[PDB]
Order: C-alpha cells, then sequence, then structure tokens
C-alpha cells in the first residue's frame, strides 16, 4: 500500500486490454485475413495456437487491427522468407519479441490474481518496475511497426516513380528505343 | 533485280516468323497466361482481337514467349495502371510501339504478296530498306524490355535489401526498437 492500490488498478487496465483485443481478434478470425493461424518461418515449422495467440495480441494490437497493415505486414514478412538468411530475424520479431512480450504480461497479471497481500514491499516494488517496463515496450514495438509500414510504402512507391522515369525515357517513340 | 530476289527471300522469312509466332502465341492461351487477351489501359476500355494479336506478336516475341518474363510485364504495367498519369506512356508501348510496328509489317508482306514486279525500281529500293527498318526496330525493342525487366528485377531485389538491414536494425532485440 499503496503501491497495492497501483497493482490491482494497473492489473484491471491490462485485463480490460486483453478483452478488448480478444474481441478484435475474433473479428479478424471471422473477416479472414488473420494470417498468423496459418504463418510458418520455415517451410516443415509445427504450429501452435496458444504461442500464436499471443503474437496474433502483439502484432494486430500495434497495427490498430487494420486489414490494410495486417495484409502489409504479411507481404513485407513473405518478402524477407524467401531467403533463408532472414530466417532468425524474422525469428526474433515473431517469438523472442512478439510472443516473449505477452508470455510476461501473463506471468505478471498472474501475480496480480494470486494477491498482491502474498507479496513484500520489495516484490511489489518490482512487479510494478516490470509491468510499466513491459507496457513501454508494448509502445516502442507499436511505434518500430510504423516506421517498418512507412519503410515498405516508400519501396513500393520508388518502384512506381523509377518505372515511370524508364518509360518516359524509352518508350516515348521508336527513336528512343535503346540501339539494336 | 536481284533486288525481287532480295525481296521474295526476306518475304519468306517474315512469313515464317509469322507462323511460328502464331504456334507460340496458342500455346500461351492454352497455358493461360496470356494477360493481353484480357488487358485494359483504362477501365472501361473495349478490346479488339485483331489490335491485341499484333501487340500479343510484339511483346511476346520480344520476351522469348518465357511465362516468368510476360508475367513481369503484366506486373510492370499493372504498377503504373495505378496512376492515370501513365496512361499515355503505356499506351506509346502498346499501340503506337508494339501494335504500330506489326501494321507496318503487314504492309510490307502484302506488297511482296502483290508481286514485286508491280514496282518500280525505286518502290523496291524503298521497300527492303523499310522492312530492313522495321526488323531493326523489332530487336531495338526487344533490347529495351530486357532493359525493362533489369530496372523491375533491380527493384525488387532493392526492397529486399532495405527490408532486411531495417529489420537487423531494429529487431535484433527488444533494445533495438524505437524509444518513445
Amino acid at each position: 500500500e499503496t503501491i497495492a492500490s497501483e497493482l490491482k488498478a494497473i492489473g484491471k487496465e491490462l485485463e480490460d486490454q486483453k478483452k478488448e483485443e480478444n474481441i478484435q481478434i475474433a473479428k479478424i478470425a471471422k473477416e479472414k485475413f488473420d494470417f498468423l493461424s496459418t504463418f510458418k518461418v520455415g517451410p516443415y515449422d509445427l504450429i501452435d495456437e496458444d504461442i500464436q495467440m499471443k503474437i496474433k495480441r502483439t502484432l494486430y494490437s500495434s497495427l490498430d487491427y487494420k486489414k490494410e497493415n495486417i495484409e502489409k505486414l504479411k507481404e513485407i514478412l513473405e518478402i524477407l522468407k524467401k531467403n533463408s538468411e532472414h530466417y532468425n530475424i524474422i525469428g526474433r520479431l515473431i517469438y523472442h519479441i512478439s510472443w516473449g512480450i505477452q508470455f510476461q504480461i501473463e506471468q505478471n497479471l498472474e501475480l496480480i490474481q494470486n494477491g498482491v497481500e502474498n507479496l513484500s514491499q520489495e516484490e511489489s516494488k518490482s512487479l510494478l518496475m516490470q509491468i510499466k517496463s513491459n507496457l513501454e515496450i508494448k509502445q516502442r514495438l507499436k511505434k518500430t511497426l510504423n516506421e517498418t509500414l512507412k519503410v515498405y510504402n516508400q519501396n513500393t512507391q520508388d518502384n512506381e516513380k523509377i518505372l515511370a522515369e524508364h518509360f518516359n525515357k524509352y518508350y516515348k517513340d521508336f527513336d528512343t528505343l535503346k540501339p539494336a
């Protein structure tokens, strides 16, 4: 106390975030653009529903459950998936970060659900700090995926510009063609 | 004579080219990757079978009837089609150049089929020159589409490189994320 009051309030906050994401994720599954349900890094990779749920929670939250952004992320991952050298860095985002955050959050929610009374003044202090660090990461990631989408959108746009300048250079007439 | 011998020979050559392209085009329609059959520049554009045939002859010849290249051209045109500002330059390639070449070739084949005897020494000289100029253009274009495909392949490759360096920069760990 009053860390016990702070913890119960931040626990209720996290449980609300979880309830709204459960609803928002359910609609994406019906609207049939839940790519993470079928997403494999390698080819012969097995998919666990519980692990995927946590990944969906992180990735669809950071993209504000927007179909446009969710599809664009699918496209980005599909591009990198082509080269087996990118398999590790995809896993860093999908597992270590996206699943990792939710895994820590579940553990933190459980300590609150178990009872804040069963925790010492030092344990209570650390739990509040940990929750705040995880919530900060959940935002850090959101701001990173935004930059990722900006990088992908910029490249798409640049490709159109380059193709257009090439077309205007060479296809103006018969005389603008490359020599035989 | 012997321009009459040269013309009858170059006419037979053009008729063989036409016969082999007719076969090669027929197989593309069976293997269901003949995008030009359904290709519109604008949205409400009407498609003429005879005009399209000539476009198919030029474009599928230049790409050596390769499915990979034919699909890549479809992708390039689809990208530029998004902006109405690129509608004119697409038409320069599709109609003025691709249909235009075949239209001139048909006229040249007809003058040979009509009879080289019904042509003066000056008309015979000009027809041979014209045929050679058109055959040179058919090569000029082939060497341009090759560069077009190289530009598109380079852009695709550059996009993979950029996305990879972005991923390794920001998704290495939790600490490599963008701070708030």
